């Protein structure tokens, strides 16, 4: 049912690019020991005008206007609203008055209106490796690989899935990735879903092992693509590091999807050890009524792509690529820990990416 195609293509573009508006270390480094978890550690609301970051176990809350002129000028300080000491942070994000704030173990919430009140919202009874919020929900991916539904109103939790190694979500879909690298989809609807459709890897690509290409990614790019990642299983505690990963991009037209690979989409190329996540921001309407741009970025990479919905497009000059930094103590590629986008401040959407190190850089992409 599934079938392999040709490779997807690279674009060159004259219309895209990026502007470096700035860097500067915000927040303290995880001097290379990060929590074994995908993280999500940096999120945006452009309503309030607010950030939530947490690096090297300190977490913070603080003003927008602020950090945009902390990084672009070299002319005011870095103050913040509130801050505390929480060692495992994973994830982080604004939900109507309130920040959640999740480690591995349990999850918190910050009321924004009495800053004073920081909760635990609950415990989990075995380690978490990826949160997503979507509506009033949390959707949760264990450690003993099970997906689950916390309602954020009730409290209550519901168990969607099993034997899943990466999920993602929108408003309106829910994909998975499985143990044995097969891929399912459903309708999703406030915690509510209907299986949508269903696959399996191609025969050409069953024949990578397992053990050599394991299940590492999905991503929803649209209701009928996504990106898939392979590469080698890492582990918790280890020195030293390289990743070996193979990218795809899944079409599917008509109860059949095709399967075709890239080299293009954040080559990983990282020397920390990471837990393997995929960081998508999308920009509906950078180029048209049913075109979204997509920025990637990788945990184990150091580059930023762009996907326009249909091709990955590289902007037609140097200087025009988003690339986090160089460290400059331990002349080690750095990677994301976070991801947002800045629609609202003053000086093209602003996407705002969060270092191993605690460094935050802003990046203008235009037209």
């Amino acid at each position: 049912a599934s079938s392999l195609k040709d490779e997807v293509p690279t674009e060159t573009s004259e219309d895209f690019g990026f502007k470096f508006l700035g860097q500067k270390q915000i927040l303290p480094s995880f001097n290379e020991k990060l929590p074994f978890a995908s993280l999500q550690n940096l999120d945006i609301s452009n309503s309030k005008s607010l950030f939530v970051a947490a690096s090297g176990s300190k977490a913070v809350v603080g003003e927008l206007q602020l950090l945009r002129d902390h990084i672009t000028s070299d002319s005011t300080p870095l103050t913040f609203k509130w801050e505390k000491e929480i060692p495992d942070v994973i994830f982080v994000c604004f939900h109507g008055d309130q920040v959640l704030v999740s480690t591995r173990n349990a999850l918190y919430s910050l009321d924004l209106e009495e800053l004073s009140e920081f909760r635990t919202v609950t415990s989990f009874e075995k380690p978490v490796f990826q949160l997503k919020n979507v509506n009033n929900t949390l959707v949760i991916l264990n450690s003993v690989n099970d997906l689950s539904a916390l309602d954020l109103r009730t409290k209550s939790t519901k168990q969607l899935a099993q034997n899943v190694t990466s999920f993602d979500v929108t408003n309106s879909q829910l994909a998975v990735l499985l143990k044995d690298r097969s891929f399912q989809s459903f309708a999703w609807r406030n915690g509510e879903m209907e299986k949508q459709f269903e696959f399996s890897l191609p025969s050409e690509l069953e024949e990578l092992p397992v053990e050599e290409y394991s299940p590492l990614s999905v991503t929803i790019l649209s209701p009928q693509d996504f990106l898939a990642v392979f590469g080698n299983v890492i582990s918790e505690t280890d020195d030293e590091v390289s990743y070996d990963q193979k990218m795809y991009i899944i079409k599917h037209i008509d109860g059949s999807a095709s399967f075709q690979e890239t080299f293009d989409i954040t080559p990983p190329f990282g020397q920390i050890v990471r837990f393997p996540y995929m960081y998508k921001v999308t920009l509906s309407g950078l180029i048209e009524p049913d075109a979204n741009v997509n920025v990637l970025a990788s945990s184990c990479s150091s580059e930023v792509s762009i996907w326009d919905s249909k091709q990955v497009i590289e902007p037609s000059q140097d200087s025009e690529r988003a690339v986090l930094p160089i460290s400059e103590e331990t002349d080690k590629d750095t990677n994301p820990i976070g991801v947002a986008v800045d629609v609202v401040t003053s000086g093209l959407p602003l996407v705002y990416i969060l270092n191993n190190e605690g460094s935050l850089q802003i990046v203008g992409l235009f037209h």
